[PDB]
């Protein structure tokens, strides 16, 4: 018996804020909040990275995570382009993903970068994790 | 045979500058420009409306799109507030697209919406059309 399906396609899109510190999310499309687990009021006002850390719990990243990504991550935002790669990821069920992770800030009025739109597509994985 | 396949999902989406006049086109993503088949440059600065046109050379959109759906969108834009629904688009090719759209405004520094995502779900469609 089949429903409870979706119309559109399933990407998941976040919105952050790059004019207040630490690109705060502004907003997070409904395919967001069902793959990763996390409901809006959750992470609105939160940096993404806790995803990163592996439940809603955990403080620091994981191990597996690879810390040279993330790294890029910062020089692409901080040179205000486009990042485009592939890092660990975590349900808030403890589960894996790997991001195939795209970013692409948004400028204003000005030539100033006012939002980043990251754009997930979480992929299910058997990494081995202890 | 195997090859030149996309590698993230196939999702399109569009942001447009809800400042300057008429939600001209500021970001297409690289889905967007590959399912309608504009180029970016062609449509950057215009407003997204060519897509109820029939080719780039029409000058008045096709008759066959619900002009209660256009009206509708206008309505939601102009209150600030989220659009959602299906309407008939073509590519550059001339071909009939059902859009299922859902059109999402950014607010900015003052809050004060500085822009509108709008995503695209391009449904092939076989209407009958003159
Ligand atoms: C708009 C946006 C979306 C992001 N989405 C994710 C994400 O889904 N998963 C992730 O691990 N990091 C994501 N990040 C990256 C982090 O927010 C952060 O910028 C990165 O971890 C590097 O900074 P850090 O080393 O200080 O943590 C995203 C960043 C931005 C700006
Ligand atoms: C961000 C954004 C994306 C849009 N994308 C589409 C689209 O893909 N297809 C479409 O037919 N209309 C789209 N529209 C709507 C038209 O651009 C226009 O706003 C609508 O036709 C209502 O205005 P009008 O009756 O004055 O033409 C989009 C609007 C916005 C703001």
């Amino acid at each position: 018996p089949v429903g409870n399906l979706l119309h559109t396609a399933p990407c998941a899109f976040v919105v952050t804020d790059a004019v207040e510190p630490d690109q705060p999310i502004i907003y997070v499309n409904t395919v967001f909040e069902m793959v990763t687990g996390y409901r809006a009021e959750e992470v609105l006002g939160r940096n993404c990275r806790f995803l990163q850390c592996r439940g809603p719990f955990a403080k620091r990243r994981h191990p597996l995570v690879d810390s040279m990504v993330v790294s890029e991550i910062r020089k692409c935002i901080d040179e205000g382009i486009e990042f485009q790669g592939e890092l660990l990821n975590f349900r808030k069920d403890g589960s894996p993903l790997m991001n195939r992770l795209r970013l692409t800030p948004i400028y204003g009025d000005d030539d100033t970068i006012t939002h980043i739109i990251g754009i997930q597509f979480f992929i299910e994985t058997d990494i081995d994790l202890g």
